[PDB]
């Protein structure tokens, strides 16, 4: 394969109808409805876009995807049940706002019965608790430890993993502000450009998007210092809105 | 204030005194408990967490205990051996980054051999879960990557291609760590030792050397380095049968 061709619009809808049709006559009354989400559910793919659609099945347990090639294009499929959507879109993990703009995008296609907008209203109307626990969780799992790795990277190295490091950093920064301005990304590009431009950043933030933005993350010297002042400031930052982790003990069970 | 500096034998004080409270809260439930990461292997450094892993008798038991006390953090993981052993055997894209910890146990209590029963599970895994693992890989992340920086040459934004160059890296890590069945030792050193490999796909190691130098401002010489090793991607799973199912447009 020659990798993904340009192509457009029109093209990557006659696709969508196809699957819509194959996925009909396949599975006939178990289908509930058909989305197109992603850039082409918005109407905004470019010209290498791939194409993801989302299936509710009535059949229980029913939870796979179909994923392919053509050499040409790529297509992802997926089919969930509708107790196991609903119940996907109401939990809120670390890369919330990275994964379910989904149920902010959705094209219908089919639906028998306001399927697609009950997964929309579900996603969106998550109760508050479930943030504030994803966001402290997220200081503990994942920001702590980077703090570790790269304090053992300016003690220990290596050097050569600090670039990766910042951009795993910057990227769980990310999740952080959009957990707490409860915003879904749109893509993986505009992810770092939309968390910057969101009020109330952790002190440090945007300066250490500036080194990945711009990819200059050759002096390890400031990157150290410019992740050392992030979380600084991540720590001003959660006591001021209240993600406060109780620390006191050794052993917490 | 973060991370503070901790000595080895200040982690083993640690862990087997997360043992002792994990033997008195779960008693006969406990089959196993073992260390794994850096500290399994004793090559922890002065800021290193601590992750431990307990092998429970209780039949569907999987959860875990991730907690810090501000100046360390610890991770425990508790599974039923059924649940372990299943993942212990699955292989994911980013097994070489995950299944080293089957690799690195140091046994701190057995009562059964559970724990060497679980590295030989991870050790005997099937060579087609590689194989499938890689074509997998090729399809829903490489071949979406390709389509990314793409999109990025025509239309924009270069400030992704510094993160889209790092996340391509180490899929291509992946792959190799896939090919050969091997584990790599930790997150930072998956990149030096990938490029140590034999049997590389022409272009990687070119690629890797932006990323690890960080050198990832020339957007020209990135995505021209990105299509070159898009081009080696094709030749290289070609040469070891790595075949991917491009016949049909609808595959079900
Ligand atoms: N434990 C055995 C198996 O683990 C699986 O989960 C795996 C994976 O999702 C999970 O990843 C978990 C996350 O989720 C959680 N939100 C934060 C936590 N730090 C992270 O932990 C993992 O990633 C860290 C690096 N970022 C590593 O330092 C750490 O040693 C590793 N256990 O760790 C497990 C592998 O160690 C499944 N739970 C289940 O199939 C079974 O229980
Ligand atoms: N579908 C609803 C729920 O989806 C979950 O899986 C989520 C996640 O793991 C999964 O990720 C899957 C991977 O796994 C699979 N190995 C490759 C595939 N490209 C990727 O797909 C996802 O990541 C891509 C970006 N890299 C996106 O382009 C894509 O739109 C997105 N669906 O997509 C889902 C979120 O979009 C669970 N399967 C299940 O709880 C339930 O089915
Ligand atoms: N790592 C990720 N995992 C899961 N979902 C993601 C994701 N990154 C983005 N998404 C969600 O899944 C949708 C599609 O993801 P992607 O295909 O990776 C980028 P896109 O939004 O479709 O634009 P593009 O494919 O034309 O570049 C996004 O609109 C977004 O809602
Ligand atoms: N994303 C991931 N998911 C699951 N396991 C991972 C993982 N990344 C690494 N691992 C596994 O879990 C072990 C511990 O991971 P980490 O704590 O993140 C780095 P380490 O190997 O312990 O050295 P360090 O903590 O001193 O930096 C790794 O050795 C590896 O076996
Ligand atoms: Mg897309
Ligand atoms: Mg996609
Ligand atoms: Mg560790
Ligand atoms: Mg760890």
């Amino acid at each position: 394969m020659n990798g993904p061709i340009i192509m457009t619009r029109e093209e990557r809808m006659k696709i969508v109808h196809e699957i819509k049709e194959r996925i009909l006559d396949k599975y006939g009354d178990d289908v509930k409805a058909i989305g197109v989400y992603g850039s082409l559910g918005r109407q905004t793919d470019g010209p290498y876009s791939d194409i993801e659609m989302m299936c509710v099945m009535s059949t229980e347990e029913a939870e796979f995807s179909h994923e392919w090639t053509t050499g040409e294009w790529k297509v992802e499929v997926n089919f969930d049940s509708e107790e196991i959507l609903l119940d996907y879109a109401s939990q809120v993990e670390s890369d919330w706002p990275l994964t379910h703009g989904q149920f902010f995008s959705i094209l219908p296609i089919y639906d028998s019965g306001g399927y697609l907008e009950k997964v929309y209203q579900t996603a969106k109307s998550v109760e508050a608790q479930k943030f504030h626990d994803a966001i402290c969780a997220l200081i503990v799992e994942e920001l702590f430890e980077y703090a570790g790795k790269w304090r053992n990277i300016r003690v220990q190295g290596p050097t050569t993993f600090l670039p990766s490091l910042t951009v795993q950093v910057a990227m769980a920064g990310a999740m952080l502000i959009g957990l707490h301005h409860r915003i879904c990304y749109t893509t993986s590009a505009s992810v770092l450009t939309e968390a910057v431009k969101q009020s109330d950043l952790p002190s440090g933030y945007d300066h250490l998007c500036q080194f990945v933005m711009s990819g200059q993350l050759s002096d390890s010297e400031k990157l150290l210092e410019s992740l050392e002042n992030f979380w600084n400031g991540i720590q001003e930052w959660t006591e001021r809105h209240g993600y406060i982790v109780d620390v006191s003990k050794r052993i917490p069970f």
